């Protein structure tokens, strides 16, 4: 207690200010080559204990130089051409002709932001108290979660799921919920093992719209809730009981409540736990995850279900569900969490704007709960998996060597690696190039399914982010779909390529090397080099051209997305929802 | 970047070490001025001086200067004897002003300041000795850059050359000031090695002490002796002295007036060993020490008459000691000092046949090497010092001998060897005879078997004394008062020595080092010195009230170097660690 509160507020500031350096780094400082690893000439204001430990220097500095003069120092435990590196130092800030100094974190923050927002020529003071209040209540998360092992998070599927204490490592704002803030935060937060009882609506079946691929409506309908309290000719609905609130702003519900058409039933559903993207929701040994709507921001989207997804939703289960039957020597290898329901509801005599409103508020999506299958203690969250704990150590060291029964040698480790990427990056891949299906298989999108610590499968979800490619994917879909349900799912080939690059190289496996390289930097070019091998060989395995796997392969360029630079950027900028960074090879 | 950087670097933190311990054992907690508790206001600090990540690095260290200055430092340990291992850098604030972290000579400066303040005393030549001690140790640790860290611990001369960082409780441990003569020719730091300088002399001005050997013999272990003409005799010393020597007006007499012959450089080929002007040749029987008008750490090195006088007596009483009541030495083993030599006209008056005396000055000390062997004997200086990346030695020493890490009981058993070959001894004599050692860590020297202790070999004559009730009684009644002077010590000044070099200089070192990493082992290792004391007590055939008291967990007697060397030696008291 108290030393416990200090203590717990500076682990939080400390990750906030990585996450905020890795989206520096990535996004400005790489691609427009602000970055040296050099020693500044002057070092007044460093202390010699920022990096010197008595017998050698704390790694390699890093030097950015960014505009109005500023300058930034760090010490680093690697060169990285993707920003991948430990942090061995505080960053010291030298303005100018001052010296170097050391802020406190919001001056640091203040300042950083600052120097991006130059860069853009746009502001975002909103931003900026989102980065704050993101820090505070990462402060309470680890505040609240001081008493368990560091790795406990890794040794359940829903403990993996609530214990990504510090969200997306190279967001700036990770756990900045968008909501009223008297609905609380910590009731809703899987970092407080959040449960609630789900809200729920009763309504005339005559406006339920139902998507179902191998159950029937009422199936469907039994899986978000118990049906039993419904009267005839009625069903049950159930939504997170933030989005209930959000919902009954709306005039249109007010007057249906009056008009008793539909029933506000209350935080009456099954008592579900939040997942890490808040909106999907967990009872273990129930057949599925719920997925609802919540109309907020939630790092960078609004997480509701467009009406146009609910419907491409369906679709792509069934897609899905035919090429793991028909063509699964053209899948990699892949296994994928089904999504085999979907339900919403609006008013049976609405026009088309009203109708598509209520579908997407009341929208909701069943998802398989994979851990009947895989089992919960064998199970756990990428992200989390490849996450630091609240000592801010990553959690996998101890992960394996305790399921290793010993230290992993250099060996064991690339070994590990080996049968990590090949899992990831052979399904994605081969749906990719043979069938232009364009998943998105970021850290939270992907599962580990291990045993005693070996992997098994990558397990990849969320069927709603996936797209089809103009030259090659969109024929897999009826020519009778709603147009703006085709537009919902296509993608260009070049589209899809550079979410898939993103997302397998520089979001995910990127931070997989930096995990499991911690404390010997020298594994992760062996690593890269492994990766580099393995898309020869699944080069070699695919049924179609592979133009853009012979680029990368040869050491082209690596497209980025953007997590900082597209909230200082015009909405009306496309350009800066990505970067390109150097190549891990060449 | 650079390796030349890095060695600053490297010596300014040793530097700044040694002089934090000067300040916490001296000053800070006799007078009470040691805090450890977190600063109410940070601002200053940066958050990777006292917090990793995870935890806060250690304990905060606060210490209360005057004029209002201020001091925090991160510690691995709370410690009454002022040893811990620092664990951030130096802060400093002063005033109504922030936390700040100076540079080494700005820090030295106002460290130097507080210290004048609460002695009162200044010494305007220290500040530039700590100085020009951390640059010594910045060539040095730049020089000694290529090997193992631990190598000083494999070899007896290495042990002797590999002290880097000195003294480790002084502020100038490295300070010397040579007459154009350079550093490293003299440095056993740089691996020096010369011929000793020798001069022909005539017979009559000869005065020789010496035991079990002849006078001849004397002359023999020195030099040879072939060379000299009839009626003359050849004498050695170093060659700095030496030219020291010619520089006076009464030596240039006798060089003109052909009484003295310069015979050159062309003594034997010898390496200095730690203590600088004595003299180490592998294969030869004896060590030579000789004088040396330079100052190290405390004292100007120098040896006179009656100190020569007194070497013959000591390693006379050792024999008879050992000869006749071995049983009650505790173990002793002890390096003689068999020969002594000094030459001054046979003519001169008292004045100047004391000068040349001390000037000429030389005495054998037995090469212990040859019978405890040159791999299994460390200075233990050496043995509890840091390596060249500023690790402990023997941590690597440990672990390659014991063919793995040694786990909490090793570290512990380990140490109850070291510390019954160290108290029994100097106990035993000082108990049973009255003869005070002066047992700190350079006059020390672990022989081990594999590593495991097997002896504490104590060497330095010219430190022993004898107590005024008990040891000066062995001193015939015929011996010049000026010599029986230099021997007496009170029974007090003798228990306040024993006890500042055994337990403070030597023992809280074998502790912090043997102990880095696991400070939990400290308490434990230092109940078992409690019990070694209770357990050596019961074999004692004297009166030993002083030891009673100690056990008792009385004060101990810290001699201060600092204070010392302020002055231009007193003793504060510091708490019993039980
Ligand atoms: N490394 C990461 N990369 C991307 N998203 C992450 C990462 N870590 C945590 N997240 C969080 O996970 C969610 C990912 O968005 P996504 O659209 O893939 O999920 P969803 O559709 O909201 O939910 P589900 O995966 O349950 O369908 C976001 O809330 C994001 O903040
Ligand atoms: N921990 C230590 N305690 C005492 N002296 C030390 C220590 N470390 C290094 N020394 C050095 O060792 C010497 C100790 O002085 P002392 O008078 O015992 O030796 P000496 O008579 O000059 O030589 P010798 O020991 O070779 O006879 C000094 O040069 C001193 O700087
Ligand atoms: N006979 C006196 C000679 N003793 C020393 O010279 C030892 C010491 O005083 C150091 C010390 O005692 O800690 C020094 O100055 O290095
Ligand atoms: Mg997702
Ligand atoms: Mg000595």
């Amino acid at each position: 207690n108290r030393n416990h509160d200090v203590l717990s507020r500076m682990i939080s500031e400390k990750a906030a200010l990585h996450g905020l350096l890795n989206c520096l780094i990535k996004e400005f400082a790489i691609p427009e080559g602000y970055l040296r690893y050099e020693w500044p000439d002057e070092m007044k204001g460093i202390p010699p204990g920022a990096y010197f430990d008595g017998a050698d220097w704390k790694g390699i500095p890093m030097m950015i130089g960014l505009p109005d003069q500023l300058q930034l120092f760090v010490m680093v435990d690697r060169r990285d051409t993707f920003g991948s590196q430990h942090y061995l130092s505080d960053v010291y800030l030298r303005q100018a002709q001052g010296d170097w100094q050391c802020p406190d974190f919001e001056p640091l923050v203040a300042r950083l932001l600052a120097a991006c927002e130059h860069i853009a020529g746009r502001k975002n003071p909103e931003l900026y108290e989102q980065i704050l209040q993101s820090q505070r209540l990462v402060s309470a998360i680890v505040s609240h979660n001081g008493r368990q092992r560091a790795d406990a998070p890794l040794q359940h599927y829903l403990q993996s799921e609530q214990g990504l204490w510090f969200g997306h490592p190279s967001h700036p704002a990770p756990k900045a919920r968008l909501w009223p803030a008297h609905l609380g935060q910590e009731q809703w937060a899987p970092e407080f093992q959040a449960r609630a009882a789900l809200h729920q609506f009763e309504v005339p079946v005559d406006g339920l719209h139902i998507g179902a691929n191998g159950l029937t409506p009422q199936q469907v309908l039994d899986g978000f809730a118990d049906q039993q309290p419904a009267s005839p000719g009625h069903a049950i609905i159930c939504m997170h009981p933030v989005q209930a609130q959000l919902f009954m702003q709306d005039a249109r519900v007010q007057q249906l409540l009056r008009d008793n058409v539909i029933r506000d039933l209350g935080q009456s559903g099954r008592v579900a736990s939040p997942t890490a993207s808040i909106r999907t929701w967990f009872i273990d040994d129930h057949d599925y995850f719920i997925k609802g709507s919540l109309n907020v921001r939630i790092t960078n989207c609004v997480r509701k279900n467009a009406w146009y997804e609910l419907e491409s939703t369906v679709l792509i289960d069934r897609l899905f569900r035919q090429l793991l039957d028909q063509h699964a020597d053209t899948l990699g290898g892949l296994v994928a969490a089904a999504e085999p329901g979907v339900v919403s509801w609006s008013p049976a005599a609405a026009g088309e704007l009203d109708s598509h409103w209520f579908r997407e508020q009341t929208g909701g999506i069943l998802r398989e709960n994979f851990c009947r299958r895989t089992g919960a203690e064998r199970s756990i969250m990428a992200g989390t998996l490849f996450a630091r704990g609240v000592d801010l150590q990553p959690m996998i060291q101890t992960f394996l060597r305790t399921h290793y029964g010993e230290a992993l040698d250099d060996n064991a480790l690339l070994y590990w690696f080996d049968d990590y990427q090949t899992r990831l990056l052979r399904p994605v891949l081969s749906l990719f190039f043979n069938h232009g299906v364009v998943m998105e298989p970021h850290l939270q999108n992907s599962v580990l399914v291990h045993q005693q610590g070996r992997p098994q499968q990558v397990l990849l979800r969320d069927f709603e982010g996936v797209k089809l490619t103009d030259d090659l994917g969109i024929r897999y879909i009826d020519d009778d779909i709603h147009p703006r349900v085709r537009q919902s799912l296509l993608y260009s080939r070049e589209q899809g390529w550079n979410r898939i690059m993103y997302c397998l190289f520089i979001n995910h496996l990127s931070e997989t090397i930096l995990a499991l390289s911690q404390g010997r930097p020298q594994l992760a070019p062996l690593m890269w080099r492994r990766v580099q091998q393995q898309l020869r060989a699944i080069q070699g395995e695919l049924k179609q051209p592979s133009p853009e796997l012979d680029a990368l392969i040869a050491g082209h360029p690596v497209a980025c997305k953007t997590n900082l630079k597209v909230r200082l950027a015009a909405e009306a900028d496309r350009q800066a929802s990505y970067v390109r960074l150097p190549s891990p090879w060449g």
